[PDB]
């Protein structure tokens, strides 16, 4: 039936209404140690987001994400593997049913307890739309985060999900700022891929960095009282909305350090 994590309708069944779910370059993928390679053309990255606009946080039944103002030319992505700019659009988390899974990228096998996605559009195809057509449309910053000291910027994030609990639901979220979410490092590992969510278009370039951000049990937990419903239905926890590996294929993993 309709997509989900469930199942009946995860995704093992998403092939079935989209057949690109068994694409040559899906995402995502387990990185390995022992097969990446250092490539000393890659660019630092370049993260500018001192201008991000942050408007709304809303529970839309596979995640919630904070959606940001894409209008100017505020928060950009650029550098590293990237050709030109990539506007901040939109950013949210997968995460497990326990502390031993929850991420969709693997390193030699090791599942984190979540995995937080920084979305970006390619400004050289007018608008986020647009971008999702073209091979070279999207960027997504993987960022990884394991239980340890809790992150203060997060704090903000995990103290209004109580508000947005059912699916459906919406608050307004101004004045957030991502940078709050990143790691000390910004090395990283980059593979061309795709949305991990249907429609599972493969137009992202996907950059992953190798620093995970440590995040309290306390507020890890808070990510599991979700539901997938709407209010006035069947509950359904939201845990575990991850897609396993795909197969690599004929790609290369690529990585910004030695
Ligand atoms: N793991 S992820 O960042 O690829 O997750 C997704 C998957 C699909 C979308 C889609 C849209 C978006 O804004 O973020 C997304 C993030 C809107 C329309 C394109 C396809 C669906
Ligand atoms: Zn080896
Ligand atoms: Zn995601």
């Amino acid at each position: 039936h309709h997509w989900g994590y469930g199942k009946h309708n995860g995704p093992e069944h998403w092939h079935k209404d989209f057949p690109i779910a068994k694409g040559e370059r899906q995402s995502p993928v387990d990185i390995d140690t022992h097969t990446a390679k250092y490539d000393p053309s890659l660019k630092p990255l370049s993260v500018s987001y001192d201008q991000a606009t942050s408007l709304r946080i809303l529970n839309n039944g596979h995640a919630f994400n904070v959606e940001f103002d894409d209008s100017q030319d505020k928060a950009v992505l650029k550098g590293g593997p990237l050709d030109g700019t990539y506007r901040l659009i939109q950013f949210h988390f997968h995460w497990g049913s326990l502390d031993g899974q929850g991420s969709e990228h693997t390193v030699d096998k090791k599942k984190y307890a979540a995995e937080l996605h920084l979305v970006h559009w390619n400004t050289k195809y007018g608008d986020f739309g647009k971008a999702v057509q073209q091979p070279d449309g999207l960027a997504v910053l993987g960022i990884f985060l394991k239980v340890g000291s809790a992150k203060p910027g997060l704090q903000k994030v995990v103290d209004v999900l109580d508000s947005i609990k059912t699916k459906g639901k919406s608050a307004d979220f101004t004045n957030f700022d991502p940078r709050g979410l990143l790691p000390e490092s910004l090395d990283y590992w980059t593979y061309p891929g795709s949305l991990t969510t249907p429609p599972l278009l493969e137009c992202v370039t996907w950059i992953v960095l190798k620093e995970p951000i440590s995040v309290s049990s306390e507020q890890v937990l808070k990510f599991r009282k979700l539901n997938f419903n709407g209010e006035g239905e069947p509950e359904e926890l939201m845990v575990d909305n991850w897609r396993p590996a795909q197969p690599l294929k004929n790609r290369q993993i690529k990585a910004s350090f030695k």
